[PDB]
Order: C-alpha cells, then structure tokens, then sequence
C-alpha cells in the first residue's frame, strides 16, 4: 500500500505487505469443507471433510491423521479473504479456533496489534519493531481506528478524541495476565500524550520521563516478564478546554511490598537495585556504599540477576536524567537514591538468638551503618527500636521483647512499608511537578492492574492481584453484557436478553462479603492468638459445601503443606494459606514509623507524615473507589495476552494463548459486539456533533423534541435502517455504525472547511479586485492630468499668464480664496473637535458631579458598614466569651465524671 | 450533575429528584429577578436627556 510509507521504517511492522493482499485471493479453501478441529497437544487444528454419514463425519487432518467427531463440535473454517483482519470483530464465523487462528497469523508475522471491536487485543512480540519510537507519534496524530493500523497509540488518541467531544473522563482499561504487555502499553501512551503535546516544552519531556522513574523503582523481572508492573498503576492526563496538556496524575494501587524482600527462581527484585549497581557509576557509588557486586544481597541475588532484554548500564542514566527532566533538585534525587542504597543493604542484615534472652541482635551491622547514614536515621537507635519495639494497646505503650522469627517478618514488612511509602511519594512529588495550576476539566485514565497470574506458589498477594483482574474482568463483562442489555431494558430497546456465563459476581462476593475470606481476615487479624490453622478452619467451615469455586487442593506437585484451590475466570489457581494473616494486617513498627518521621533527611520525613486498616480493607475501599470512578467514565478495553511461556518471538502455544483468549470473554465480547447495540449517543450531544450532518433535518431557530429530530437526521442519512434502535433517552446503534460516522462527519468537516475557504478566497479576491479597479481608475485620473497638460503644452495667450504669476484678479484674488479658505478650514476643524472635546469634558464633569455625590453618600454609607462590621465581630467576641464559659464547665464536669 | 470545584480540577455530583426541582426553581427566581433588575438598570439608562 502507498500510504504506508507515512510510517517510514515501522511500517512493516504493523501491516500486512501488499503481496499478502494478491496472495488471500489465490489460497486454495473451500467454504464447505475447511473446518477447524480440535486436537490433544493443539487446541485446533485444520481439516478437510472427506465424506458425509448422516449425523456421523468423518475427516483427514492437514497432518494426514484421521479423526471422527460429531457435527456439533465442528466449526467451518473462515476464508482466506478475511485472515489477518485488524478487528476480530469483523471475522464472518466466530469461535475459538477462528480467534486462535487469526492471532496466531498475524503474530507470527509481528503484526502484534489486533481490534476485537470494543476493545483491541495486543501479543507480546518479545523482540522490538522499530513502532515506538517519534516518529510514528507524528503517524498517529488526530487518526481514527478506521484509518491507523493497530497500536496503543490508535487508542490512546481516540480516547483523546472522545475526550473532547463528550467532555467526558475517558479510561483507556489495559487488562491481562503478567507478561502480557499492559505496561509497556502504558509507557506508550504516556509517550503517545507527551510528543502530541509538544509537537501539536519541559512538561512533555516531564511527562515522559514519569514512566521510568516509576518504572525504575515499581517493575521487577518474573517469571512471565522481564519488566513487569507488580503495582497497578492510574494516569490521569489532564487537558485544557483548549486541549492542551496541562497536568498529570499518577495513582497507584497496590505495590507488591513483598517483592522487595523475596522472589522466586527466574525472577527479579526491583529494577533499581540492579541498574544501579550494574553502573558502578563512581558518583553513585560513592554515595551509595554499595560498590559490591549484586550477588550477596539476599534479597536480590536469589533467582536471576541478569536479563538479555534490559541493557542495565543504561536503564541508571536513564533514570538520572529521568529526575533531572522531572526537576529533582540534588537533595531529592540524592535522598533517594540514599534511601534505595539503605533498602539494599537492609536485605543483609543478620540476627541470632541471644544466649540467655531469646531475643534477636543485629550479628553484623556495617549494612544497618550505611543504611542508617544513607536515611538520616541512628544506626544505633534504628537497632535498638528494631530490637525493643515498643507497640501500644490504647494510650498505654509496652515493650515486646522480639523473636528471631517475628524480627524477620517485622523487618520485611518494614521494607515493604518504607518502599511501598516512598514510591508513594515519588507518584505525589511526580503529581506535584506536571501540575501547572493551569484551567483543568478532563482526563484519560489509563489502567494497567498487576496481571493474574499462576505461580507455582501463590499467596495473599496473588490472591488481591487476581481479584484485582477478576473485578476488572467482571467489570468488562457487565459492560458488555450485562449492563448493555440491562440499559437496553432501561431505554426500552426491543433486545431479548443473552445469557453468556460471563458472571464472576459469585467469587467476588466469596471474597468481599461479611463471610468472605477479606472479611474473615480482618477479624482473625484481630484476634492475637489466632493462627494459620485458625484461619484455615474456619475457612474450611464457612465455605466447604457452600461455596461452588472453592475447592479442595489438588496438590499435583506434591508438596501439601496448606492448600486450596480457587476457579478463577482464567483458571484454577492453588492458593498457600501460609502468612495471610500476617500480610493483610500490616503490624508495622511504630518506633522505626515514628523515626521515619523523625528523620533528619527531609524526604524520608516527608514519606512517613501524617502516619482496622489493613491492606485488604485498603485495596477493597480504593478499588471500589476506583471502580466506581471507570464506571463514571467511556471505557476502551486492551486485552495483553502473553503467546508463549518461553519468551520466544514468533512461537506461539494454542493451548495456552486459548485459555486467556476464553478467560477474557473476548469470543462473548464479539458475540455482544455483533449482536447488539454497543454504540450510544444521548439525544442533544447526537445533535450538537452531528447537527453538521444535515443542518436541514434539524432546522434550528424553530423547537423540535430531541426524539423526533434524531428520528429525522437518522432516517436523511440514508445508511442501512436496520442497524439502529431508539431508546428512551439514547439512540442505539450497531456495532459498526458510530465508525462510519465519525467518517461521515469529518468528510463534511474537510468539505465545509475547505468551501468556507472557497468562500474567504472568493469576497477576498473580491476585496482585492475592488481595490485594484478603483485604484487604477484613480491612475486612470493621474493619467488625465497628465494627457491634459501635454493638451495644454499648445501656444495660447493664456499658455504665457497662467504659468507665471502676474494676474492680480485671477491669481492674487484666488490666491486669497485658497489662503483664507485654507486658514479658515483648519480653523474649522481646530473648533469642531476642540468644541467637540469640551462638551466631552462637560458629560464627564457632570458624571463626575454625580459620582462624587454618589461616592460622598457612599463613605457615610462604608461607615455604617464599619459599624456594622465592628458590631459583628464585638457581638461574635462576647458570645464566644460565654460559649468559653460554657465549655470550660462542660469540659471541668466531664473530667470529673471520669475521676468518679 | 452540577460541577463543583476541588482544588483546580471540577468534581461532578449526581442530584436527587428533590434537589434537582429545587435547583430549577432557584434558577427561575434568580433569571427572573436578575431580568426585572437589568430592565430597571436599562430604564435608569433611558430617562437621561443629559
Ligand atoms: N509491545 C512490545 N514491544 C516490545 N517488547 C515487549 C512488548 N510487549 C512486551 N514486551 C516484552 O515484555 C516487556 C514489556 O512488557 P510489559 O508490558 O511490561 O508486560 P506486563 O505489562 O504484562 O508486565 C519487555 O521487557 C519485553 O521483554
Ligand atoms: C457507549 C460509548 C462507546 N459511547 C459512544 O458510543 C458514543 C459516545 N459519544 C458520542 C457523542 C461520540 C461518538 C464518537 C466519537 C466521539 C463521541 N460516547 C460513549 O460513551
Ligand atoms: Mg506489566
């Protein structure tokens, strides 16, 4: 295709090459008879019938196997004209093979992007296409899903398109397991908002650089991914009525603390720690007492240290220039970085059993030394808190003395409170830059939630990052199934409603209710002998034969310390009920919390200010919250789902890429798609945009009820009847018609715009024309003059007199016309102006007189509004004397109920 | 749905029923009452011969 050359070099890497187009009309396929068949090691594969037996059929195989199946189970295979489609919505057979087939198509091509309708599905090429860098920003400007192939860039502007017009919050819902792609997505969406911004300043390379400052201190390598967001994040960018950026907010929701203190085999801690020890920048590693190798701290020299995709030297300069551009003074960059190299050596610290007190010390303290330097705290006192935590039960405080044991988790949960606050802060501080103070009104808020995810040990944490899913995942299946045709009951649309299946209310509510397992944490969390096996019971009681998802473990790997099994929408995850308790109920250390705010580095007082509550009722409330807040917005889906669990490019497991394809309703979501009405326009906001449509069928300056007129643009649009519906309040439209609109419209605005030219081009060369001929007749005059003195360049009696001046009736008398009429003319005008500015002085003295009259009653006035004033605040003065009065017995009688 | 503000961005409110009627008298004595000032503000425009 031509026009791909806009894109220069990523072209190839987003759509097809034009022999792909030559090639779809001469693939050998029979409608009848090509069919997908599912296979043991495949999920499907391809088949061609070779013979009819009634209700029995038989088949061979693109790999020569025979196979028999009946015909309920055999779907026909879509022709070659629509493979590789960038909407699976548009796909003519629908089902799981023609779903699996058409990603696995385009994927082994690393076309990565894909529609499926309302929402768009994107692979994980794990290898770059040159389709991130500036140039292809420029590409994506202003276009439509319509006309740019797919990326997140097509729906990161549309929502901005929408933005506008709906005035409206829009969300941009990035959903997938880990690994899938949601971050990277994220990334470019920021990057989308900030090169538009600056090409359509220091904001916009702020902006930029929001990411991998977070990005540095919030991603870890996984077993799934090698830079996964373990904390879901929420951007916001807010934009002008003019449309321009003109601030941003960064909100984020759960940061898996614990991954700073432990990781399994094939995984990462934090990125920080390993970009800036891969450096040895001497600078930083001056500051920062780490100038060993990574390999003995404990925290994260377990798993893999090193990963081929992230070149770690640079990822450091990176975010060193990533606080410069987002203005980091010295003090803030340096502080924390101090507080990242205190982190570090905070995994090293050794504790053993006192001889005679059964109480842990500190074996080696050189890293709690350099921790304590690098934080503005007291290494000794930082020890001595940490070793005699004091805890408070009301107003009174007690000593505890603490276990080797219990030390261990106090400290990591101390990590992960000092990590967890500090990143925190870096999203305020990140909101406190970017923030212009300038006219704000509307947003896009991007969502990337930790992906679900199966490890071969889960816990609490895997627990709220699937529920985390699962509530976003539940939330895409009310909108597309459930509230649709719930408000096409609401607006009275003719729809009969489907049942999908799609419903994950039931687990939900297993978990967030007053019997569920959130609640059963927050009150086992109370109680200060409750154990693991406490829990265990009484979960087992409260949901074995009660609860259809929760299931026996099933312990296939072996190892059955303490399991169960939960059916989650995209599986059967086994759940550790090991540390719940301890998790969820965030005990943290009030005397090193209390230091914190202490500290004399002004950040790490600033992470600790302002310091029942536990995590799951915190992440419950706040994702309700935001929930809630989605629900008030226009929501466009990005489904990341990951092709292969060996990180290969190009490889692709069916199996695998099916049971998320399924999981995310993506084959329901079509269904819905293509069936109803997923596209909507309130009455007024349909004709205020589309009003340019047809300006005749909405006649304005004479009334006209919002149904009626809409009846009437509708039905003068002339396109296909049968795909709209009218609804109480909204006009319901199929599937693919409000594209075709949008179409439509900016047709007519590219036509009006350049006819309006038409129009200033055409009065414009007339205002020329009328001046050029008016200005040549005049030259036209000069010419006459000028032909009329070589006339008069002929020998008269009067050629003589006239030149030179000796006539005293015709020269001197007129010379006195001119020179009295001269003198007496501009006289003239001297008078009438100057007679002009006196009466002028005159109305404004008499206006004058009036407001100086005015302005005397007035300061009489302002001095009874003085009176009035002081009055008020005497009376104000003297009844707070009594009201003193009456809280100084109040307060005096209340303190003497409580002696007796 | 009226919009208040919130530091410097605007924060929506859905209305009950009742309030809502409520607001649309308060919006038709304060249109009226503005409309019969602004006709006396425009006599006291007229009834000057300077
Ligand atoms: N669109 C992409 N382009 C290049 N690499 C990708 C892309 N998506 C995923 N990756 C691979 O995974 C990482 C980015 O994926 P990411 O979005 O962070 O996954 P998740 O959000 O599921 O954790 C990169 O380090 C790379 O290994
Ligand atoms: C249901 C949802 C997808 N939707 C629409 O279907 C249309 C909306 N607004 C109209 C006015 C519009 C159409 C096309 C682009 C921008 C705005 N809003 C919406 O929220
Ligand atoms: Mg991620």
């Amino acid at each position: 295709d031509s026009e791909m050359a806009v894109f220069g070099a990523a072209a190839p890497y987003l759509r097809k090459s034009e022999k792909e187009r030559l090639e779809a009309q001469t693939r050998p396929f029979d409608l009848k008879k090509d069919v997908f068949v599912p296979d043991d090691k495949q999920e499907f594969v391809k088949a061609k019938i070779v013979s009819r037996e009634g209700g029995k059929v038989t088949a061979e195989t693109e790999y020569g196997k025979t196979v028999t199946v009946k015909e309920d189970q055999v779907m026909q295979q879509n022709p070659p004209k629509f493979d590789k489609i960038e909407d699976m919505a548009m796909l003519t057979f629908l089902h799981e093979p023609a779903v699996l087939y058409n990603l696995k198509d385009r994927y082994g091509s690393w076309m990565i992007y894909t529609y499926s309708g309302l929402f768009c599905v994107t692979v994980n090429p794990y290898k770059w296409l040159p389709v991130y860098t500036p140039e292809v920003v420029a590409a994506y400007r202003g276009k439509k899903r319509s006309e740019a192939p797919p990326h997140i860039f097509s729906i990161s502007d549309n929502a901005y398109q929408y933005m506008l017009t709906d005035r409206e919050n829009q969300s941009i819902l990035i959903t997938g397991e880990s690994g899938a792609g949601k971050t990277v997505n994220t990334k470019r969406v920021i990057q989308y908002f900030a090169v538009i911004a600056a090409i359509g300043g220091t904001l916009e390379d702020q902006i930029i650089q929001a990411n991998p400052a977070l990005e540095a201190f919030g991603n870890a390598k996984t077993v799934r991914n090698d830079n996964s967001s373990r904390f879901g994040k929420f951007i916001r960018i807010h934009f002008g009525a003019t449309g321009k950026l003109a601030s941003a907010d960064i909100e984020t929701y759960l940061l898996e603390k614990s991954r700073v203190i432990f990781q399994l085999k094939a995984e990462r801690d934090y990125h920080i720690f390993y970009q800036i020890l891969s450096n040895k920048k001497p600078e930083l590693l001056d500051m920062l007492l780490i100038t060993n190798n990574p390999y003995d701290y404990a925290f994260i020299s377990q798993g893999e240290t090193t990963v081929a995709s992230i070149d770690d030297a640079e990822e450091l300069m990176a975010t060193d220039n990533a606080f410069d551009v987002l203005g980091f003074t010295s003090e803030e960059k340096n502080s924390m970085y101090k507080l990242t190299g205190a982190i570090m050596h905070f995994g090293n610290m050794k504790f053993k059993l006192k001889q005679r007190e059964e109480q842990a010390e500190p074996d080696g303290t050189e890293e709690a030394d350099k921790s304590a330097y690098l934080m503005g705290l007291n290494s000794a006192d930082l020890l001595k808190g940490l070793c005699h935590p004091r805890v408070k039960v009301g107003n009174e405080y007690v000593t505890k003395g603490q276990n080797v044991q219990q030390v261990i988790y106090a400290t990591g949960a101390l990590a992960k409170a000092v990590y967890e606050r500090m990143f925190n802060w870096m999203v305020t501080r990140i909101n406190a830059t970017l923030e212009t103070k300038q006219p704000r009104q509307y947003f896009i808020g991007v969502l990337d939630i930790a992906g679900f995810e199966i490890f071969d040990f889960n816990s609490f944490e895997q627990l709220c990052i699937n529920f985390t899913n699962e509530k976003l995942q539940q939330f895409f299946n009310h909108h597309m199934f459930v509230l649709e045709q719930e408000e096409y009951k609401k607006e009275g649309i003719e729809w009969t409603f489907i049942d999908f299946g799609m419903d994950l209310q039931a687990c939900i509510d297993l978990i967030e209710k007053p019997m569920g397992i959130m609640s059963i944490l927050e009150e086992e969390c109370m109680f200060p002998k409750a154990t693991d096996m406490t829990f265990k019971a009484k979960l087992f009681d409260n949901h074995l034969g009660k609860s259809a998802n929760f299931q026996k473990p099933r312990n296939i790997k072996g190892k059955p310390e303490a399991h169960f099994s939960l059916i989650h929408y995209a599986g059967i995850v086994d759940y550790n009920i090991i540390g719940w308790l301890q998790k969820n109920k965030d005990p943290l250390n009030e005397t090193v919390v209390g230091l914190y705010q202490k500290s004399s580095l002004k950040l790490l007082s600033t992470l600790f200010a302002n310091y029942f509550q536990t995590v799951s009722a915190l992440h419950r409330e706040n994702l309700n919250k935001l929930m809630t807040n989605l629900r008030s917005t226009h929501p466009h889906f990005v489904r990341c789902i990951i092709p292969n669990e060996t990180k290969s490019p190009g490889v692709m497991d069916n199996p695998l890429v099916m049971h998320q394809l399924r999981c995310n309703g993506v084959l329901e979501g079509i269904r819905i798609c293509r069936k109803g009405f997923p596209n909507r326009i309130l009455y007024g906001d349909f004709r205020q945009r589309y009003r340019i449509l047809n300006p005749a069928a909405i006649p304005e300056g004479q009334f006209i009820d919002s149904r009626k007129g809409a009846e009437k643009l509708l039905s003068s649009l002339d396109i296909d009847h049968n795909q709209y519906k009218f609804g109480h309040t909204k006009v319901f439209f199929k599937a693919g018609l409000l594209g075709l609109l949008e179409e439509m419209r900016d047709e007519r605005l590219s036509r009006i715009i350049t006819r309006i030219q038409a129009q200033s081009r055409g009065v414009l060369a007339r205002m020329e024309y009328k001046k050029l001929l008016e200005r040549r007749d005049s030259l036209l005059v000069i010419q006459w003059n000028i032909r009329a003195f070589m006339g008069v360049k002929n020998w008269p009696w009067m050629k003589l007199y006239f030149k030179i001046k000796p006539l005293l009736k015709s020269a001197e008398r007129e010379k006195e016309m001119a020179s009295m009429k001269e003198e007496f003319t501009r006289l003239k005008e001297a008078l009438e102006k100057s007679e002009a500015r006196r009466k002028e002085l005159e109305e404004k003295m008499v206006s004058l007189l009036q407001e100086k009259n005015d302005l005397q009653l007035q300061v009489q006035a302002e001095q009874d509004n003085l009176a009035d004033a002081e009055e008020r605040c005497d009376q104000l003065i003297k009844n707070k004397i009594q009201l003193e009065a009456k809280v100084k017995e109040m307060n005096e009688r209340l303190e003497d109920e409580e002696e007796m």
